[PDB]
């Protein structure tokens, strides 16, 4: 997250870190057994880390639970990043309390102008590299479909939306991928892609979670 703020420990209780020996992507806990992330974060051997603030220090609220199964969206296209969503099942159910909690799925799609909370452990610099150990946060609005398409000609599908600031300086970034965009207490986006980070006229692009609620529910119901 570039141009954000330190969230505070366990203030984003649905945020998870995907770990394969190291943090590599975010995700969102949607029930005791299941995490939403980006399909482009797929790999084998995932350990889901819940209750994290500093990802390099054991602070006392963590739950580390190996994944039993990953399910990339049936229509994920890694070239275009269309349908950049996956589900990860935990080998055992997480214990839920105020610091580790699921986030609700949307019942309707959010609108341009709505304020959301984007979070992650990704790079905090737009030029060069610095990775935080504690969770960063950014409040940002959803942008119009027209301004999103004008920013990224030929690239924005109906399964994507832009959020952030066209002036630059505030955005998600590498290492945030797969993490949440939460608006009015609902998971509306997944950190997906963008041109660089926090560049002028290059806002963040997010998977549009409301399009996937029926797939998510039916997949969980049978897996
Ligand atoms: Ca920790």
């Amino acid at each position: 997250i570039v141009g954000g703020y330190t969230c505070g420990a366990n203030t984003v209780p649905y945020q998870v870190s995907l770990n394969s020996g190291y943090h590599f992507c975010g995700g969102s806990l949607i029930n005791s057994q299941w995490v939403v992330s980006a399909a482009h974060c797929y790999k084998s051997g995932i350990q889901v880390r819940l209750g994290e603030d500093n990802i390099n220090v054991v602070e006392g609220n963590e739950q580390f639970i190996s994944a039993s199964k990953s399910i990339v969206h049936p229509s994920y296209n890694s070239n275009t990043l269309n349908n950049d969503i996956m589900l990860i099942k935990l080998k055992s159910a997480a214990s839920l309390n105020s610091r580790v909690a699921s986030i609700s799925l949307p019942t309707s799609c959010a609108s341009a102008g709505t304020q959301c909370l984007i979070s992650g452990w990704g790079n905090t610099k737009s030029s060069g590299t610095s990775y935080p150990d504690v969770l960063k946060c950014l409040k940002a609005p959803i942008l119009s479909d027209s301004s999103c398409k004008s920013a990224y000609p030929g690239q924005i599908t109906s399964n994507m939306f832009c959020a952030g600031y066209l002036e630059g300086g505030k955005d998600s970034c590498q290492g945030d991928s797969g993490g949440p965009v939460v608006c009015s207490g609902k998971l509306q986006g997944i950190v997906s892609w963008g041109s660089g980070c926090a560049q002028k006229n290059k806002p963040g692009v997010y998977t549009k979670v409301c399009n996937y609620v029926s797939w998510i529910k039916q997949t969980i119901a049978s897996n």
